[PDB]
């Protein structure tokens, strides 16, 4: 049982739902640990697929910023260090899950629940979601391997300007380049969606795990590497000059 | 060993040298142009062939209303009298041989694709330097239908080429691509209108054909040499993999 | 600078090419000034550094008014490139017409590319009996696919700017007229943006890859050597 998260598991597919609507999905650090004990959970069931979605009118806007508690005894510094490692375990899950991983993009998306998607293997979208990585306006780095994987994805010229610069995508913007699979009108989203996944989940498991372990397995240590270096990075932008007066 | 006099004949191969172009058209219209045992070790013959002899450029293209619909299946004799370990070892050793010719092939090589395409059809296209499709081609390469694991570099090129979510949704779920979908996710150079398809293209050929010999050559070898040690590795594991999937409970079942 | 404009405003260091009456063609000094311009830029109090060519066009790229020749230049190839793969802040270029040859090449290093709709990008070194360089033996084919690429850079075909932007090599196109404007605005509200936020979120981007970049211009260049001692090269110059 979790208290920011609903997932079920049917018709071999798993579905973790994000459940703070009352706060856009904001992701704090309960559920940082709760989509990490599911994401184990889902990688060891009968699930054939697992799914990410959000619960109302909006896929995440991101990491909470009531995550600005600030209280742990030890100050900015143990507080930033527990972060960083936090972020690396919780983005390390994403890297290893061995089964086909999809997003079910309902609406506005925001910062590292973006930034992940790098990592998914199919995303699929409603057309009044948004995409947007705002890192460099709150003086921070990026993070989620981003810094390596939506330069591959997106072409330089496109990743700097969501990335460096900020700016925020249309879905028809992130599928053109590279990020969304599809893009679905808003009313008829969720049908089209579970229609075609509920159809992928009849396709031979063993079949559909190996075919993804052969494409992820070689690329998972240089990965991992990128997530340790955008967390080491981010650290020190979370001790910073900047990063404080910016988060104002 | 394998020098040839303006054309090399073959039993399911059609094979010309003509203005410094050697064209390898597969030839067995009446069943989709489908791969069988001996078309792979002929399009390898053949490929030796076009990397010693004088053309400057190397042509793949199918006859017909198909470019190849990818690998025959009536390869399902199994008559090999070591049953099917003996089978899937020898299938493994041959695609694993075959893909490396195209990983090695040296000069510019091309697919004109005449219509559709599938499988081993496809997945080398990501080993192409450059691929131009009729409008009335389509590509698909439905491997998980078939119980069976991605091979020709395709777990790893198709990522890279297409950006990972349109990857998967090709080689993991199956779906089936337009010449507009392939060209847009970047496996197909450029599409053209069927009636026109034939003329546009062999143009532009001739026109590549006339530049500095040596300067193509060179400067493809400077793009790929660097990625062979990978993509040799890759083809190795896909077919070690792939070893596996032919053995297993689902290829069986999903075959029929 | 004598074929250079180097302007620093609003946090932004703005290096233009200056032969206009040569449609921008790079000469030996140029090679020489622009390093020197971004070592500059590197080092002072801009937040972004942006290339652009004055008049009609970006550049055309290597100005062939240019033994112990063809290491010289693939030497001071080798620094100039390499003075690209290190830069250190974003880097930006205004595209404000026709570009060609390594002026086209080295795009492929830059953070952002903003293009007018005359602009258009022509890499065709097989024409002249050459090979690539700028890590675009590399880069194009990541960028672009395969596919793509090789029409490009082995065929030598010439894109339009809405091409190069489809293949990834361009963010952006605008229409001719309206071009300085939108691009200078858009890089005025970047430039206010968090100063070493940029600088390090490039950094984490740019870091990992600057090693193999480095070893590509070195391959690219020594083949390219050779090249230009080449039977076909010369040739080809006509
Ligand atoms: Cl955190
Ligand atoms: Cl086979
Ligand atoms: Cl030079």
């Amino acid at each position: 049982g979790f208290e920011t998260l609903v997932v079920t598991s049917e018709d071999g597919i798993t579905k973790i739902m994000f459940n703070r609507p009352k706060k856009k999905n904001a992701i704090n650090t309960e559920m940082y640990h709760e989509i990490m004990r599911a994401l184990k959970a889902a990688s060891k069931d009968d699930s054939i697929i697992t799914v990410l979605t959000g619960n109302g009118d909006y896929y995440s806007s991101g990491n909470d910023l009531t995550n600005f508690t600030d209280i742990p005894p030890g100050g900015v510094e143990e507080k930033a260090k527990n972060n960083a490692v936090l972020l690396r375990e919780f983005v390390g899950c994403f890297i290893d899950f061995p089964k086909p991983l999809i997003a079910v993009v309902n609406g506005p998306a925001v910062g590292i629940s973006v930034t992940l998607l790098g990592l998914f293997d199919a995303v699929y979208a409603s057309d009044r979601a948004t995409f947007h990585t705002p890192f460099s306006h709150l003086g921070q780095s990026p993070e989620g391997c981003s810094s390596y994987t939506f330069p591959k994805i997106m072409s330089p010229a496109k990743a700097t300007e969501m990335l460096i610069f900020g700016k925020k995508l249309t879905a028809g913007e992130a599928c053109a380049q590279g990020l969304v699979t599809e893009v679905f009108p808003d009313s008829t989203f969720q049908k089209e969606v579970w229609t075609r996944l509920k159809a992928f989940a009849k396709l031979p498991p063993n079949a559909l795990r190996i075919s993804k372990e052969v494409i992820r397995k070689r690329e998972r240590e240089k990965l991992h590497a990128v997530n340790a270096e955008e967390c080491n990075v981010l650290q020190g932008r979370w001790l910073s000059d900047e990063c404080t007066n910016a988060v104002v």
